[PDB]
């Protein structure tokens, strides 16, 4: 994926949260 666990650590842009599966977001589906 993109960002956390399942894309091995990285963060998301600008402000965003990361979701759960490995997304950017800053939506509850992609901060929890
Ligand atoms: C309950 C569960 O975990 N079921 C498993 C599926 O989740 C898994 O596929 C993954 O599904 C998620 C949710 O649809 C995918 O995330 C979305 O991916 C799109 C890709 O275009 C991304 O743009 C969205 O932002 C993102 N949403 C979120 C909320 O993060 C994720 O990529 C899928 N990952 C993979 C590797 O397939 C399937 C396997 O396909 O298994 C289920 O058990």
């Amino acid at each position: 994926e993109q960002c956390g666990r399942q894309a091995g650590g990285k963060l998301c842009p600008n402000n965003l949260c990361c979701s759960q599966w490995g997304w950017c977001g800053s939506t509850d589906e992609y901060c929890s």
